[PDB]
């Protein structure tokens, strides 16, 4: 746009005369009037034109740099667009995200909970655990121990108890009718006091038998002992 | 802006023409018609223009109305680019902090798994440890313990047996000669083997060594006793 | 909207003037070349208030696109506010739950750590236990075995000792006494008899005073074997 020349005026004579070029006695007073202001008329009507034409470069002239503007109103425009698109992708893009982390972190929250309840039953159970292990480890009754261990309870075995390899217990000896009679507690020397008459006409001879005696009530003495063990019937 | 002179028209200031008012009989009858043809011409560029201003004045009027709205629209879009730039900012802050959670999310998902699989492995091996703990204290000696202990084997121990703080059982008593004859053990007791006599008797010297037969024979019964078991050679 | 009627152009209608019309016997020179100059200049102005009108007309067809193009650019602008505006919410809320997330990660953060503390420590004492039951397994007197059991210790019981489930040592049998003599653990004839006739025989009889005598010797053995063995006090 911008049309130069309607920005030039039109030029008009500058004559703007009078009685003094107009003839003397042939026209109306009023033709005369008319004349005088047909040149006014024309003067101003050419000014009119001329402001016209004026008013229209100037508004051909706001007009190209409104375009301009125009375009580059545009041009931002246009790039505005496509930054609020990406941005409404990467919006969403981090929504989706908050919330596929949200479900991530609630289910390991679930997760560390039934964590710490399992670790806090593991502990108590290896209480327990080491608590009984203790108690085992006061009185087992061991097969290395030096010392002797005893115990305040019955003892029974199998076949037979032994010691240094050797067996000295087996199952009770059976078959036995205990011996009745009273049995021997004190004195008492295998070392021959008796014995004789050569031919004799002195008796004695109660001796031998009072002996025997005496050895079987130290017998009854002996086999009863053993029997109230057990180790016959 | 807008010229308000645009929008006033030239004031033609003077009459019409009409011929009444020409001079007659002083003219040309050419000049009679020019006269009149330049007449109605000094009206119709009036006219056009006064109407050229008119649409010199419009173009303006709108110019001034498109330049508000340009405004307003230039100060619009920059306010935009303004906040949009600001979101550009915020948005980039937000998925590389989202970024920076994941990264600390996978490393405790990751640790968590570790603590699960442990855990369980856990419980493995303390199950086992209860369960031959509950084997343990269902099948060892204990000394501390009131109710006699069976024990399904035989024994073995190394210097002795003791009851109640005794010993009562050693090593074989060695070096015994085994005796003879066949031993029993039916009634036996504290025979009056005596009923001596003044004269002597030979029934009742017999009784006497009838009843050490018995005796001998109740010892060695004895002595098979004690080897059998095996306290003795 | 553009007036198409800016456009449409005045004709004079005057013909140029012709000297030879004018009346010169009665017209100055002077009135000559003003007259002369009036119609030449109103035929100019005729074409500068034309084109001032085509010109004017150019500015009002622009007038008219830039106002379609204006229209637009708000109904744009108008649009992209609204997807800003919708953007500052789901942004300023997508930081405030990022954060949110963030307290959240960290607490659980350390429950992960003080939960790794407590596994680590239950990997410990389930390792001492199961080693600590190990070493009783080895070392524990089986209540249940078949294969014989040795002890390396001696062994005190509390009230008795029993194979098979019957009794067969208990109390030592105390209040006793020790046979002095010379103890036979020797030769002991096949339960022999001794030979009885009509009179005395000193032979006869210092036989079984003979057989007597190694009797209660070998009887002393067995009480001996009895007390070294602590059956017997």
């Amino acid at each position: 746009m911008a049309d130069p020349s309607l920005n030039n005026p039109v030029v008009i004579q500058a004559t703007r005369l009078d009685a003094s070029i107009l003839p003397r006695n042939v026209f109306s007073k009023s033709y005369l009037l008319y004349v005088i202001a047909q040149g006014t008329d024309v003067g101003a009507i050419a000014g009119k034109a001329n402001e016209a034409g004026q008013g229209a470069y100037d508004a051909q002239v706001k007009n190209d740099e409104q375009d301009v503007e125009l375009a580059d109103h545009e041009a931002r425009i246009k790039q505005l667009r496509i930054d609020v698109d990406d941005h409404e992708s990467r919006i969403t893009a981090n929504t989706k995200a908050i919330t596929a982390l949200n479900v991530r972190v609630t289910t390991a929250e679930g997760e560390i909970a039934s964590l710490q309840t399992n670790v806090s039953a593991l502990d108590g159970r290896v209480t327990t655990a080491e608590n009984n292990i203790s108690a085992l480890q006061a009185d087992y009754v061991s097969k290395t121990a030096t010392t002797s261990q005893s115990l305040a309870s019955p003892l029974n075995v199998t076949t037979s108890y032994s010691v240094g390899g050797k067996k000295v217990v087996g199952a009770r000896q059976t078959g036995w009718t205990a011996a009745t009679g009273t049995a021997n507690k004190g004195v008492f020397d295998a070392d021959l006091t008796f014995a004789v008459s050569d031919t004799y006409t002195q008796s004695e001879i109660q001796a031998i038998a009072n002996a025997l005696i005496t050895e079987r009530r130290r017998t009854k003495a002996m086999e009863d002992a053993l029997r109230a063990h057990g180790l016959i019937d």
